[PDB]
């Protein structure tokens, strides 16, 4: 049941705080503590966020069912700060930080849009955020890997598994909306909330420790 | 169903058992062959864990619900030696391994009441479990990984990842336990028991090869 | 539902094509543009595969169950690329290549035999594909860890990584395969689908990232 993942997500997210938290403060420097808090942050976001889908806040009944639209209020705050974990590793300058969080911020509004309007015309914002989305593999891939590469060249593999872990996991969220009611409907309303949670997770708490993994690799 | 679960169990162990059995024999050095007769006897407890529960043996009715009390019976045999992989591979003094199976040991009977007691009751003993296991997390997090580090200077990272993947692993138990029929009821009586075998096969199979790892590293 | 499970299957191989390709098309020289070929391959035969599953076709109803026979189709020219995978990476002599290939061949056509045969006739084509199995882990675990080690005397810690991991995943097929419908029958025709699905894309696209991960540890 969705109120088991939801349940589920409370204390993961909030587990994942206390995680960061404790290791924001007796931190060893200043790029050690702002990685600490940035991911502190994250996970303090998504602990508030599922605390309000479990207790039945930000969901509403939209083409004759259930929509967790808080989804996106909330993504819209934590996904940027997932963007710095890589740009501050990656010691990227401000405007390939200002086109990723640019790209990032359109793929949400536009991927609200599709979540919220009826069929056939919510195809069309799925394909537009998708576009919004290969804008963000692009930038990833080749501006911020190069820049990355150069100013950290005996640590090529970290910025390497980075991008790749990070590409993995946020392609799983586009594919979770088409099969989900809001596309093909393959499945349930129940198993878009686990799916949702079980990417939220590792997107969050997961990402976490290898944004930390990352930076004890660069010393 | 519980029952698919309970025998992927018992595959599960029995496999990691062989794996690890074989690894004890042709071991390189005695450093080496404790290791891997260590985590084949965890395995084997598992196993035998798994065998008994699919037979449906050690499982009750308890306030209205099948409970599998014997879990309590064989994680206070696996656990303690799950504990030794950690020690033995620190060079930890005794009185440090005293204090962690101590805790260790206190955590499973307390925990073992808040199984069989009705609610509210149940509770207490939860809270009190959950005391024993933080009590766990600070001697793993503080004495322990302070020892580990100053006897293997250019191995900090294999302690930490050590008791990183500890602390996540262990901590999900709790998590299963309150939102199960024993707590707050979130998941049925099916979910408690895939949960759990999820959760031992990791603890047990997984961990098993993150510490024979761990070893290599150390060299 | 199997058709959720199916799909899932179909976009999965299909993005671990596109990921694959891309690295073929760019690549370093001949050691990396190989690789990166044999991965894309196995995952495009795997899609290939998932498609047909998906539109109904490859399957019909053996002994009373939802049979699709077409994974022994597929499964008979993805595995020996998987295979290749490892000698190519190990620079592995042509006989162990042809007794690898040789062992999983056999492996293949007894256990599609298993599972279009009626029950108790299908435990004896179990018990030799499973001989058949056993036969591939002790090549892997001995001759091949033995050659690939002496060529690569730094780098003994990446075969001991490839050969587990595959000997893990591998593993799990005959497992999955005599806990459902065609053996003991522990759980539904549901299950075994998302099973499967689960271990190819772990099988393909996972070990197709490790083998990566695995070619730059050797540099
Ligand atoms: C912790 C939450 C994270 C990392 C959110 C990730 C969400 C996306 C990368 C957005 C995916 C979508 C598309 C690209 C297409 C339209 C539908 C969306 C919003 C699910
Ligand atoms: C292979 C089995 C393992 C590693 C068992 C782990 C079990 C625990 C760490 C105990 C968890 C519990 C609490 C701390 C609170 C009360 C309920 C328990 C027994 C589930
Ligand atoms: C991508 C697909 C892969 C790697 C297929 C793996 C299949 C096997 C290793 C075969 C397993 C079987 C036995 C050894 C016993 C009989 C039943 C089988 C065919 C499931
Ligand atoms: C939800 C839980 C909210 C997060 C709570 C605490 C974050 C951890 C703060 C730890 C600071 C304590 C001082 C110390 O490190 O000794
Ligand atoms: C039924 C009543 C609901 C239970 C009440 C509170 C849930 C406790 C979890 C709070 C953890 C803090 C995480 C956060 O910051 O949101
Ligand atoms: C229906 C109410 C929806 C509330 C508005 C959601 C804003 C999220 C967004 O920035 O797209
Ligand atoms: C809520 C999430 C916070 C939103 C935006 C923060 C983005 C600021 C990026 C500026 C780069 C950091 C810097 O100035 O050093
Ligand atoms: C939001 C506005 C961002 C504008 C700055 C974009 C600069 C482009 C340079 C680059 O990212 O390579
Ligand atoms: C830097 C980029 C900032 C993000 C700008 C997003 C661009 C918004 C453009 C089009 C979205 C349409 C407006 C959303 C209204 C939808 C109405 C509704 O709720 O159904
Ligand atoms: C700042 C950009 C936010 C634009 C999204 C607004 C659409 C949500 C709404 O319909 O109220
Ligand atoms: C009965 C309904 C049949 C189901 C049809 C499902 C077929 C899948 C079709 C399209 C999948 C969408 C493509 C995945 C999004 C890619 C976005 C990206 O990361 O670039
Ligand atoms: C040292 C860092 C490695 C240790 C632990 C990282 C594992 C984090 C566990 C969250 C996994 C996310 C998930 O898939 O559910
Ligand atoms: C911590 C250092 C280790 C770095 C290696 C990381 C490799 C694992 C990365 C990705 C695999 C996880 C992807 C699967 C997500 C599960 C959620 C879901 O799809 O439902
Ligand atoms: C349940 C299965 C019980 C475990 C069985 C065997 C453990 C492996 C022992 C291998 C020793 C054989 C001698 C050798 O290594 O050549
Ligand atoms: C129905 C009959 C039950 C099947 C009988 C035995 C199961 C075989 C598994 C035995 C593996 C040994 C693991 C162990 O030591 O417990
Ligand atoms: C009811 C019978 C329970 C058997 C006793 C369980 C002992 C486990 C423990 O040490 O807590
Ligand atoms: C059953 C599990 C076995 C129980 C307890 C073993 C604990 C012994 C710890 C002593 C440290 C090892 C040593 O003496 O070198
Ligand atoms: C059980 C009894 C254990 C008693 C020994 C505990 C010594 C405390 C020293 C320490 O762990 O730091
Ligand atoms: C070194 C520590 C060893 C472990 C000692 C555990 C301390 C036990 C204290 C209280 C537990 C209560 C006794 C259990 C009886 C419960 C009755 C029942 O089965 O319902
Ligand atoms: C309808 C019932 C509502 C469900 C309420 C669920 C709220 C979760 C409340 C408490 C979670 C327990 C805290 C997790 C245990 C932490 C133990 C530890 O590792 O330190
Ligand atoms: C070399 C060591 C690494 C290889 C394999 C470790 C993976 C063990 C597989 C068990 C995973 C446990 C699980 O999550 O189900
Ligand atoms: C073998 C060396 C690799 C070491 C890195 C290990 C990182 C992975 C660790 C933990 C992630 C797994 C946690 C999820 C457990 C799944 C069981 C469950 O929660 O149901
Ligand atoms: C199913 C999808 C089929 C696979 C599609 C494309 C593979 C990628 C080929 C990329 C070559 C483009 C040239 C380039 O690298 O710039
Ligand atoms: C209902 C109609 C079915 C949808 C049609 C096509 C699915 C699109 C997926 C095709 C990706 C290419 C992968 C492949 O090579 O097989
Ligand atoms: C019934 C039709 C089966 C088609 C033949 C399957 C061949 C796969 C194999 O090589 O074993
Ligand atoms: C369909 C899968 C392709 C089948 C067989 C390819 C096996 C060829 C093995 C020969 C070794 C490679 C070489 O000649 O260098
Ligand atoms: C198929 C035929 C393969 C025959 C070649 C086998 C040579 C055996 C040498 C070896 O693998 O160690
Ligand atoms: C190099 C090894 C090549 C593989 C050879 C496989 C050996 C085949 C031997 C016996 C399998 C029996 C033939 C399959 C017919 C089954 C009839 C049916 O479809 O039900
Ligand atoms: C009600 C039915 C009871 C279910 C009985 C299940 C017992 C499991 C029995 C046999 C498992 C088969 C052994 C696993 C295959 C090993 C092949 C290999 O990798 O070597
Ligand atoms: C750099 C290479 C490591 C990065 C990513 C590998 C993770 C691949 C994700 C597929 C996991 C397969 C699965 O279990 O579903
Ligand atoms: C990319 C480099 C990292 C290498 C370490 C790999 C360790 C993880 C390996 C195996 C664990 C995955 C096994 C579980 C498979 C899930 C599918 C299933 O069983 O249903
Ligand atoms: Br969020
Ligand atoms: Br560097
Ligand atoms: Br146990
Ligand atoms: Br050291
Ligand atoms: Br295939
Ligand atoms: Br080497």
């Amino acid at each position: 049941m969705t109120q088991a993942w939801l349940w589920i997500g409370v204390i993961s997210m909030a587990l994942g705080s206390v995680f960061f938290g404790f290791g924001a403060h007796n931190a060893k420097n200043e790029r050690w503590q702002i990685l600490y808090t940035l991911n502190f942050f994250i996970c303090l976001i998504a602990a508030g966020l599922y605390l309000a889908m479990a207790l039945g806040l930000g969901v509403n009944v939209i083409n004759g069912r259930p929509t967790y639209w808080v989804r996106f209020v909330t993504w819209f705050c934590s996904t940027p700060l997932l963007l710095l974990d890589l740009t501050f590793l990656g010691r990227t300058s401000l405007p390939l930080t200002g086109s990723l969080l640019g790209a990032n911020a359109y793929m949400l509004v536009t991927g609200f849009v599709a979540t919220v309007t009826p069929k056939p015309m919510s195809y069309i914002w799925y394909i537009v955020s998708c576009a919004a989305y290969l804008a963000i593999v692009y930038l990833l891939a080749q501006p911020y890997r190069i820049a990355a590469e150069r100013k950290h060249p005996r640590s090529k593999q970290a910025f390497r598994t980075l991008v790749t872990v990070h590409l993995v996991l946020w392609t799983l969220y586009p594919i979770v909306w088409i099969l989900s009611p809001e596309g093909f409907s393959t499945f349930t309303q129940g198993s878009e909330t686990m799916f949702y949670t079980l990417l939220d997770i590792a997107s969050k708490v997961g990402f976490g420790f290898l944004s930390l993994n990352t930076l004890h690799t660069l010393e």
